[PDB]
């Protein structure tokens, strides 16, 4: 093999307390530096909370709560006859009231700033069955799974597009649908990819792979049964197919990225990748992306290879840094392998300390690769900003965030300084379809959002403080090697695959 691709199969499961001690100092900022990524994380963690003034409405509550000192039950009641009080429309006829003599339906609202279903359930299964179960399960899909999709069409979400590209914002399109399990599924993947980039070329119209939008794919819908699909097979089937996408976006010259998916199916992205990067038709141009996942602990070997890649095809490659969407199945996974050990780590900050370090690795060649930095977190991206170094200029990078979470954030950091932005240009990932393909992406987004350790489940905690949620990684990974006696020990409910 390659002297780069061997050091990546070296490092598929190697020791989680290894691992993260070689990240560690690659990943620590200066104290200075550390210090401004402290003070710009904080600050738009606050502006994200206290954004309807949710914290010091809180702190109105808790006080008068104390004074009075009643229930929380108490305390919203006492909100309704204040209401109805404030509707009587004369003063004086109020004040009288208050005065003389001494409607809780807004109390619901009023609750929020302050088992007998079960019963319903077990009898509306029995006569119903399942029926009722799949019936549900959809109709929650496509409820929840609203907020995540830009458009049912690619041209609906085109014009969707405009509001904030006029602000700066770009965007990739993702045509959902993964995971082909025949023949025809593929070949319709592959249609309304190539539709997708006709429609979002003409939209382009010259912009450029940087400033003009994008488009996002996954092999796994290219080719049928990706999940276990053989070497010389992929590379005779779907590789004509990624050539010819590539090819077309090249046309068009708008950026392909091509998503990272299940952590076994890196290495034959890989193969992929390098023989789409040394096609003649796409030489001197930079359009290829590629979606790289931090938790993984070869993502640093895959950098060096990667690096290696854009010098022998001569190219600068457009790198998405993710953290990465697939962890619990991975871990899943590796325990009914009874394998060595995990591909990913197993402790949340690990991921952090493995993201900002391979950040770094990205940030040293803007010769060779164009970091797009993908990422709701605001500490993230606070030290992203410190790290990629004064003098901004737009090629130098750009972040990422996902339609319908990265919005309220990214709109503190796109835009004119004037406008108290930090001048910074974000991609927005802009699914596309129908309720026949939503469900993988809703799923994946559900773990995200409903997990203990995601950014944006504790940012929305208003009990958690600021201070712990923009936290920093280095400092949390090193106060448990100190507590624990060594550096990066697994996660203790989640042993080595063996046990
Ligand atoms: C625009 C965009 C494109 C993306 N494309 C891809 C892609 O092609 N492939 C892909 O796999 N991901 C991709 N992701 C990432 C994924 O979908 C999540 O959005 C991302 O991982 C969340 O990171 P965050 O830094 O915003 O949140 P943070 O909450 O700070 O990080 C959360 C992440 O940490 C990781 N994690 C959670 N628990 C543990 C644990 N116990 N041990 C170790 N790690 C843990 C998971 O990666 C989790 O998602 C993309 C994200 C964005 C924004
Ligand atoms: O991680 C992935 O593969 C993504 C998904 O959820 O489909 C693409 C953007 C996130």
């Amino acid at each position: 093999q390659s002297v780069s691709r061997a050091a990546i199969t070296a490092a598929y499961r190697r020791p989680e307390t290894e691992a993260v001690s070689m990240l560690l100092e690659q990943a620590r900022l200066p104290q200075p530096v550390a210090e401004q990524a402290h003070k710009l994380a904080y600050q738009l963690a606050d502006k994200l909370r206290n954004q309807k003034n949710a914290s010091g409405r809180a702190g109105m509550v808790q006080g008068l709560l104390q004074e009075f000192s009643l229930s929380s039950q108490e305390g919203v009641a006492l909100m309704c006859l204040a209401e109805a009080l404030l509707r009587i429309p004369d003063k004086a006829t109020r004040d009288a009231l208050i005065r003389d003599k001494i409607l809780f339906v807004n109390a619901a609202t009023w609750g929020l700033l302050f088992a007998s279903l079960s019963r319903s359930l077990n009898r509306i299964i029995g006569k119903s069955g399942e029926p009722l179960i799949r019936k549900g399960v959809d109709m929650a899909m496509r409820l929840m799974g609203e907020q995540f999709v830009t458009g049912e069409t690619i041209a609906e979400a085109l014009a969707n597009a405009r509001k904030l590209e006029e602000k700066g914002f770009r965007y990739s399109y993702d045509m959902l649908g993964e995971a082909a399990l025949t023949a025809a599924d593929a070949q319709a993947y592959m249609v309304s990819y190539q539709q997708a980039i006709h429609a979002i070329g003409k939209a382009s119209n010259g912009r450029g792979i940087y400033e003009g939008p994008g488009i996002s794919i996954k092999l796994s819908a290219l080719h049928p049964r990706y999940s276990r699909a053989q070497y010389d097979r992929v590379m005779e089937e779907l590789y004509p197919r990624l050539k010819s996408l590539t090819l077309l976006a090249r046309q068009y010259d708008i950026g392909i990225n091509i998503d990272a998916e299940e952590s076994d199916r890196l290495e034959i992205s890989l193969d992929l990748l390098e023989k789409l990067c040394f096609e003649p038709e796409l030489a001197g141009w930079n359009g290829i992306g590629f979606v790289i996942q931090a938790y993984q602990k070869r993502c640093p070997l895959v950098i060096d290879y990667l690096i290696d890649l854009a010098t022998r095809s001569r190219r600068r490659l457009m790198i998405r840094l993710v953290k990465g969407a697939y962890w619990d199945s991975e871990i899943k996974r590796a325990q009914m392998d009874g394998l060595e050990g995990y591909p990913v780590y197993t402790r949340k900050v690990y991921t952090d300390v493995s993201y900002l370090a391979c950040a770094k690795k990205l940030l040293a060649v803007p010769n060779l690769i164009y970091p797009q930095f993908a990422t709701h977190n605001a500490h993230t991206l606070a030290a992203i900003y410190q790290l990629a170094g004064q003098n901004y200029y737009p090629g130098q990078y750009e972040f990422q965030c996902l339609h319908g979470m990265g919005e309220p954030l990214y709109e503190q950091v796109t835009g004119k300084v004037a406008d108290g932005k930090l001048n910074r240009p974000c991609r927005i990932y802009a699914p596309v379809g129908t309720h026949e393909t939503l469900l993988a992406y809703l799923v994946r987004r559900l773990l995200e959002n409903g997990a203990n350790t995601s950014f944006v489940n504790r940012i929305a905690d208003t009990s958690l403080p600021l201070d712990e949620l923009v936290a920093d990684p280095v400092t949390a990974v090193e106060k448990l090697a100190q507590q624990e006696g060594q550096t990066g020990l697994p996660h203790p409910k989640i042993p080595l695959p063996r046990d």
